């Protein structure tokens, strides 16, 4: 009934940084936010602990997840390797926005991305599924790690994950 909240301890080149909490919206996207959840807890046996944020572009948004390939290319969902858009009830409305990566309608896998502008040119196309309660200013600070490219001036890695409550 209560959203389920899920955390990312953040770490720079093994260094901590600190921890981005979200909460999951469970009431509306239920199996997309289930897959998230289990994927941040491990509880399949596999998912985000030790994975990297791969891709990240200032003023737009940090993506990560793809522990099967690390760079952009791979992910699996805990449904099998891709599942279905769920809804598009929910919108990019800003920063902080948490939304499914995807390769084309209906190729949900484990990568996902926050954002840190407003996309709403994503709205319809990707999922979004939840949003940062504590922590934006982790999430900001890795910000400042990508490039107009993507790629990172320093490995910014997801050391533990987890449910909290
Ligand atoms: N392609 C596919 C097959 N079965 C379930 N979901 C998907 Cl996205
Ligand atoms: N699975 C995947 C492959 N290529 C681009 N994006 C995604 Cl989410």
């Amino acid at each position: 009934m209560v959203n389920p909240t899920v955390f990312f301890d953040i770490a720079v080149d093994g260094e901590p940084l600190g921890r981005v909490s979200f909460e999951l919206f469970a009431d509306k996207v239920p199996k997309t936010a289930e897959n998230f959840r289990a994927l941040s807890t491990g509880e399949k046996g596999f998912g985000y602990k030790g994975s990297c944020f791969h891709r990240i572009i200032p003023g737009f948004m940090c993506q990560g997840g793809d522990f099967t390939r690390h760079n952009g290319t791979g992910g699996k969902s805990i449904y099998g390797e891709k599942f279905e858009d769920e809804n598009f009830i929910l919108k990019h409305t800003g920063p902080g926005i948490l939304s499914m990566a995807n390769a084309g309608p209906n190729t949900n896998g484990s990568q996902f991305f926050i954002c840190t502008a407003k996309t709403e040119w994503l709205d319809g196309k990707h999922v979004v599924f939840g949003k940062v309660k504590e922590g934006m200013n982790i999430v900001e600070a890795m910000e400042r790690f990508g490039s107009r490219n993507g790629k990172t001036s320093k490995k910014i890695t997801i050391a533990d994950c987890g449910q909290l409550e």
